[PDB]
RNA sequence: ACACA
RNA sequence: ACACA
């Protein structure tokens, strides 16, 4: 139905400031559809290459977070010409151990299901912000000293409800722009909760958000 | 802005 | 403890 990207590729610039990593950039796209792999390069001051689904997602990034604002500072998207990205040698990240890192086996992956793709939704990016996998106490409380242990900006407004899960709770977030709630994005995403006599943590998961309010 | 793959 | 109030 949709158009499709004209390789399996992918390339950012602009990953220069401290705050870019292969983790966060990736997963940021990778709301918009299924993922392959991700690379980052030395062969220029703040640049990636990307690996995934070129229909839907890599289309998709292009529509909607392409060259978007986030940190102070631009993240460029555009069409890569490379055939596909190697593994093997590496440098390490400011923020990560290896300059690559592998999503073809991670769950993350919305579109990977048949049972997701039933109920997914996509929307263009906005201020507002929605989350699943938190706290039964997670509200302004947990958000805001969250974001303020982070360094990153609280959210202008906060919702938490049930009947969506038994398991863990879920709901919305607003921030005072769009590049707000990216950036905000690119910290809190995959993020583990914290439990008060579990054996293990669960990840928290974010996205951009469709419903009609934040409160 | 297209790799110590 | 994987996806829209």
């Amino acid at each position: 139905y949709g158009p499709h990207a004209d390789s399996p590729v992918l390339m950012v610039y602009g990953l220069d400031q401290s705050k870019m990593n292969c983790d966060r950039v990736f997963n940021v796209f990778c709301l918009y559809g299924n993922v392959e792999k991700v690379k980052f390069m030395k062969s220029k001051p703040g640049a990636a290459m990307v690996e995934m689904a070129d229909g839907y997602a890599v289309d998709r990034a292009i529509t909607h977070l392409n060259n978007n604002f986030m940190f102070g500072q631009k993240m460029n998207v555009c069409v890569s010409k490379q055939p596909a990205i190697m593994p093997g040698q590496s440098y390490g990240l400011e923020d990560g151990s290896c300059s690559y890192k592998d999503f073809s086996e991670s769950r993350n992956n919305r579109f990977s299901t048949p049972e997701q793709a039933a109920k997914n939704r996509i929307q263009h990016p906005s201020n507002v912000l929605h989350f699943f996998n938190a706290p039964l106490e997670v509200t302004e409380e947990n958000f805001f000293e969250i974001c303020d242990e982070l360094g990153v900006k609280r959210p202008t407004s906060v919702k938490v409800f049930s009947g969506k899960s038994e398991r863990s709770s879920s709901g919305l977030l607003e921030w005072d722009s769009k590049s707000d709630a990216l950036e905000t994005l690119g910290f809190l995403n995959h993020y583990q909760m914290k439990n008060p006599n579990g054996p293990y943590p669960y990840t928290l998961k974010l996205c951009f958000s469709t419903a009609q309010h934040a409160s």
